[PDB]
């Protein structure tokens, strides 16, 4: 495991806006914790499976 922004299919890190979004979307992801990291960021998890598929080299690009 390992911690991260968690893309979706289309390589997408969740957003968010406090902290608890980001825990709780991050438990489903299989994190065990996770913040959101603003900065002009987005969320971010603690726990990620390794394969995890999480922001890599790109952007969120739809389709």
């Amino acid at each position: 495991k390992k911690d991260g922004y968690p893309v979706d299919s289309g390589n997408c890190k969740y957003e968010c806006l406090k902290d608890d979004y980001c825990n709780d979307l991050c438990l489903e992801r299989k994190a065990d914790k996770g913040y959101c990291y603003w900065g002009k960021v987005s969320c971010y998890c603690y726990g990620l499976p390794d394969n995890s598929p999480t922001k890599t080299s790109g952007k969120c690009n739809p389709a």
